[PDB]
This record gives structure tokens, sequence and C-alpha cells, in this order.
């Protein structure tokens, strides 16, 4: 079990990628701290991890709140005694509008969850990791941390910002045994995306050279790698899992 | 004069790069709206432009405020009839602290000015430009839109965001005649350990810091018709800093 | 005239981008050395520059030959006394085939012209520039120095290589007053492209957010900027002129 | 074992990263074809894999030669029936010289091995993989696939080319079940001024050189089914070198 004896935190873990990451961490022997805004979805992730022989607890948190982030890390350390791994995954897509039409409130919402909340998580995670000898952070970015998503300027700007924060943490903590890397998924099959029409879906698929959407499990494999000791010389990096989207 | 009859706005144009940009715009025939949080500096830029025979007005604004950004553009269009060019330059360096030690208030201040404020500027600039058949935006980013600045995580994060916003605007408004590009300066001579200065210079293969005027030349090019096929791009002016 | 008293060299200047660059240099008061494989096309560029009040000479060269590159630079220095500016523009598109199907001879041809020939030009240009106090090189890359061109692996690989060579020269000669930058055009209207069918052309246009192909003149503006003293703090850089192609 | 029953080739697997990759492949159940210009080193890798209970054969090849690359793949398919995985690792550092001083022969040698030879490998690997329903390629690039290495222009140019080739293969064969990704190592401990060594280490924020085994772990991941949605990508393993 590649994460035996480690304590890992996953934000936004009630569904999608966050769920798959939590399951992967659980399967590899980490004690997992699940966090999400939705308690029923969070408790379900815990049940699923336990049913597969893992260990997990849930802590409700608004990832945009500094205080909630601090309390989440505090809860992990109280419950399991340390924090080794954090996957900063909580994120929203935001409204769709051209930049000039983008609402002020809708902008703020996306920036506060997708970017400021990642910083607040990192800040308090770092504090715990420095106390317990170091640790590993995986920030969830997106293809849109390097290429535009028309009608989604806030999302693109926020995910770019997560890449910059990542480089900064990796550079600053290189000799303090904290590694930090960012993952950039392409479009991944969600229920949301089933809600999208079928012409929008085919248009999305056409933009992936591999000729399909990704699965949450495939993103979680790369997160697991970057969370483990296998990636010991990797820090400050951005790693695409996009089916070739950004290669063209 | 390559910007003759164009109306141009520059935020944070009381000093440094923003001043150099405003002087470049003024010298090439634009009507220039100067904005800065500091009235004395801003008024001084106007005078220097006027002294060279250009046209310029000052409007005091806090670039972190949506309302001030909207009022700045509104003032440009009221004063001169239209908005053709905008350079989003206003920004702060912020506190120096490791990410884990970065204060909550200091983080918010840097993000609000350097990230959110550029968006608020772009938003209202775009709105005005679309009324007049289009325009050109230059966002001021930094080398730290692509590489780390240890002790300045908020600045680095915000400058990365500016690059992303730029890509989005350029991609979205390609067929609506609004171009948007970002400039990435290296370290520029502005008014500090000798050892710190020498460490900075050692990181620039060209072997010296840049001058504000050298940054402004690229901004000017990107603001003119000469750059007509360039949009959504990030353009370094860094003495080789990011090449190594 | 922003290039008054400068001596500039443009390879592949008999047509397209190379032609537009030569005209721009000529208009801005440079003494221009035109080089191309085709002498009628080269002499025509000279005539055009002269007709607009400029000064120019032609020297036939195979840009893939080290000896021809050395002789070209030698001719510039003999004719006009120095070399200040070089635009390395000679290039072929190559055959279209998947990588696994790409011919060995067709690979070699594209690598030798588009990449090795750029190095041979740079080498001999640098030698002259160091003698006359420094200089400025513009290497012509392409969008395909950063993103894939399916069916054109040799072209993509070569243009990537030109970007790396550029960074290397800029880094090495930073304190020796030689600047080197690369330009990355998107798809530009040529006669070739008129030869392409109309569905291929529309497909190309759809990949440019600006919603048209570029013009050779628009590429030449950026080359002119990067050749001039206006770009004095820019070196080792790659600068896109692609209508937004690489932004998405 | 995550590569059980897979057939894998590694060029330049007599030493350094290539050896570490071959050992990783062997330990995870692959049948491994070792290739190197040096028979003694290559045969030694085979023995170390065998000693661990893996399966491996050696084939001597000059990675700059199209014919040798074709014969290496042909040997893998003849020996084991198929080719599933290839790691293109063989490369040289080349002469140390400023671009303007770089010898014509030394330039050609580096480009032929580090650029052309990777293509010749990929070409024949692709051909074999398509016969057996697909496969996975990992090209070994370097940090110098994105940033300069002063005095090593040929190496930097070639490593950039490898990144480009990788993007192309990944984009072209997306629906043909061939994935291709590139790995970008920082400086790795291999058998030289102390001052030169300390200068190298100072350029890695992690504060040390990497180990070959740490590079091989990323290659292994990218060669396995775990990386099933990853293609056309460039993946750094650099202790933060390119982050600053």
């Amino acid at each position: 079990k590649i994460l035996a004896d480690k304590v890992a935190l996953v934000t936004g873990s009630g569904s999608g990628i966050g769920l798959a990451v939590a399951l992967a961490y659980g399967k590899e022997g980490a004690k997992v701290v699940i966090s999400d805004i939705n308690e029923q979805a969070g408790n379900e992730t815990v049940k699923q991890i336990e049913s597969l022989g893992g260990e997990a607890v849930f802590f409700k948190a608004d990832s945009s709140s500094p205080a909630d982030n601090e309390a989440l890390v505090g809860y992990a350390v109280k419950t399991f005694g340390r924090l080794d791994i954090a996957c900063n995954n909580a994120g929203i897509g935001g409204e769709a509008a051209l930049t000039g039409d983008y609402s002020l409130d809708g902008w703020k919402k996306v920036i506060d969850i997708n970017f400021n909340g990642v910083f607040y998580g990192c800040k308090y995670q770092i504090e715990a990791m420095e106390r317990n000898g170091g640790g590993v952070i995986v920030n969830m970015a997106s293809i849109h941390g390097t290429v535009a998503a028309p009608m989604s300027s806030a999302y693109t700007s926020a995910k770019h910002a997560v890449v910059g924060l990542t480089k900064n943490i990796g550079a600053e903590y290189g000799q303090k045994n904290i590694r930090c890397n960012a993952v950039g998924p392409g479009y991944i099959d969600t229920p949301l995306l089933a809600k999208l029409d079928k012409e929008h879906i085919n248009a999305l698929i056409s933009k992936h050279p591999i000729g399909r959407l990704g699965k949450a499990e495939e993103v979680a494999e790369l997160v697991l790698f970057l969370s483990s000791d296998k990636s010991s010389f990797m820090t400050g990096g951005y790693y695409l899992v996009d089916g070739g989207y950004t290669a063209v």
C-alpha cells in the first residue's frame, strides 16, 4: 500500500474527481479526511472507503473560508495525528458569459472558491506539514490553467493562478520537504456533462485527440502518483491529464 | 504618429512602467487618460505629456474597485467620445512572506489589485470598445506570470491569472475586433541591498535590469495596428530571465 | 528610418514572409542582403526594394549548406561592411504523413533546411556580429514550435528545435550584445494555401480565433520590431503572431 | 506487476536513467529489450534484471541509425511476438562550446543521436505497435526541452525537438491507441568541479540533484495503464528547476 501510515485530505470529495481521489487514497492505505459542502455526499464517500477496508472521516467545510480551512486541517491532525498529503480539489465551473458580460458576483464566487480557497487550504496545510516533518500537496488545476475556455474567464484565470501558486510553493519549500504540484485535467465525464446537449458533448470530444472524454479514475491515478513517494523529485510542476487537448 | 486620434487609458500611470507607457502613447498621438491612486503623480504625468505637446487628462481611481474602473472608462468615453486602447498596469508587490506565513489581509490586498482589478478594468473597457467597433487591450503581467517569485506567492498567482484572462479575452473577441495581449517584464530599474540587486541582475542573461521605456516600446507595438494578427498572446520583455 | 545604417540578411526572401520581411527592412533604411534558392525570385525582391528607394543585393544560397551560409555572411560583410540583423526564414513544409509513415529522406530534408540550416546561419551570423560589436537575430519558428501539426512531425520537431536554439543563443550572448528571438506565425495566406481545397482552408481558419488567416505583412511587422532597437530588452524569447491559435 | 506480459524496449539502457528504467520495467513484469552502443554495459543490465527474476535480452544498436532502430524493434517482435512499450533514452551531452564556436561535426553528432535517432526509434516502434493494437512510448527529453543550457545548444535544440515530436505522435495516434509522452529530467547524479556541481545544485529548488530511480518512476507510470488519459504531454522531473 503506497500511502500506508499517511494521512491525506481531499477537498470537494463528495463527487467526481474528488471522490475518485479519495477512493484511490483509501485503497492505498491512507487515513483519509473527506471534506465537502454537502454532508450526505461526504458521508457516502466515507462509507465507500470503509466498505473497501479503508479508514476515513468527514468534515464539512466551505473551501472559500480561511477559518473553515484552518479548522479542517486542525481536525485532520486531531483525528489522525498529522497531515502528510492534501489534494485541493473543491472548485466550481462558474457562469458562462463573455468576459465583458461576466457578472461581478459570479466572478468573485469563482475566484474565491477556485483560487483564494486553494491558497487558504495550502496555507493551513503547510503549517501542519512543517510541524510533522513535511508533506505533499496536489493542487487541482485544469487544461484551463494553460489554455482559454471561452465564456469561462473566471475559471481560466483562477486555474492559471493555481498553477502560479503551485510553482511558488514548490520553489519556496523545496528544502523544507514540502512538494507541491498541479494537475491539469481535460474534460471528464460528469453528470453535469450529461446535462449538456449532445452536440456540445461531441464538440468537446473533438477537441481531445484521444477521441473520448476522460474518466475521474484516470485523473485520480495521476493525483495518486504525485501524492506518493514515487514522485520524490517532482515539485513546482504542472502535469496534464487531457487526452492530448493542449498538444494541438 | 502611429496612435493618431486614438483614445488610450493607462492605469497606474503616475510612475514606473505605467508612466513610460503613457509617455509613449502621448508621443504617438493618442489622447491619454492617466489614472493612479496618487493624484500628485498622475497630474505630473499629464503635465509631462502636455509639455511634449500631447493631450492627457487625469482620473483618480482605485484599480481594485469595480465602480472606479467603470467610472474611469466612462470618463474616457465622455471626455473623448470613445475608447480605443487600454493598458492595465496598476499593481502592487505586496508583503514578502513564505506562502504558509502570508497574511490573510495582505493576500487579499494583492489579489484584489493585481488580479480582480485587471478583470474589472477589462470588463468595462471591453464594454466601451464594443460600442465603437472594437479596440486593443494590453494587460501588464510579469515574468512571474510563468515562473515563481519566492516570498511573493500572491503576486505570482495574480500575474498567472492575468495571463489566463488575456488568453480568454483574445480567444473570445477574435471576431469582434478586440485584441488582448499580455506583457511580461523582467526586473526593471525603479527607485535595497546591493547584494539583492546583484542577485536580481545575475538572473537576467542580458546582464542588467531593464528600463521602463524598454517595456513601454513593446506595449506600444501591441497597442498599435502593427500587431494586427497578435491576440491572446503573452510577450516577454525580460533580458532572457525565463529562457533559463 | 528605424534601421538606418544597419545591414540586414533575410534567407528565403524570394516570396511569402521572407519577401515581406525584406521589404519592411528595406523601407526602414537597412541595406538588405536577399538570399534564396531561386535567383529570379531573389532578383525581383531586390528590384522591388530599389523601386521604393531602398538598397539591396541578392546572393544565391542553399540554406541547408554550412558553406553557403558562411559565404552568404561573407558576402554581406564584403558588400556592406558589417552584419547587424539576420532573419532566418528559409523553410519548407515537408511531406504530409503520420509519424510512423514519414519517409527517411523527407524527414532529413525538413530537418536539414528548417533546423540545421538555421543553426548554420546563426553560427556564421554570430561570427560577423561579434566582429562588428553585436547584432540581432530573428529565427522564424511557427505555432508548430509549441503545438502539434498532425501529418507534419518533421516540421513540428524542427520548429521546436529552432525555439530551443533561440533560447540558447539569447542566454549565451546576453552580455556580448547579440539578441536572438523567435517568431511563431499562425497560418498565413500563401498561393500554396490557395492550392489547398476550400474545406481544408475553412478548417484552418476555424482554428484561429481571429477568424481569418494572417498576412505576410503582419508577420513582418513583428519581425521588424524584434530586429530594431525598440526590442532592446527582449532576448531568448518566442513571440506568437497567430490570431489566437495557441491561446485555445 | 503493472507491466505483466508487456514487451518493452529501452534505448541506452546500459547505464544512468536508461538502466533505472530497464530495472523498473523488469521488476514490474515486462519482457525487456535492452539496447546500447556498449555491449558490456547492456549485457550487465540484462544480468541485473535476470538476477532479480525478470526477463531481458540485449541488442546492440547505434540509435542514430535508421536501420539499427528498425532491427531493434524487429528483434523485439521476433523474440517476444509484439512491442507494447518503448522508452527512447539513448543520447549524448555533446561538446561544450558557445553556439558560434560549435563545431560542424560535433553539432551533427548530437542532432543525429538526440533528435533524428529518437524519430527513427519512434517510427519503427509505431509501425510494430499498430500491428498489435497499439502501445505506449516515452521519449526522454530534459529540462532543456524548455530552457537553455548555455554551451550545449545542440543538446537543447534536440531536446526541444523531442518535445515537439512527442506532441505530434500523441495528437496523431490518439484514436489508434498509441500514447506518447515526454519526460524532462533535471540534473541527475551520474559518475567535475565541486563549484560546477554546487552551481548545478543551486539551480534546483529542492536543494539536491535527482536520482536515476526517481526519473524511472515517472517513466514507469507513463508506460503503464495508470496513465491511460495522458498523451502528447511533457512531464518534468526536475526538483523545481523550471519553476523559477
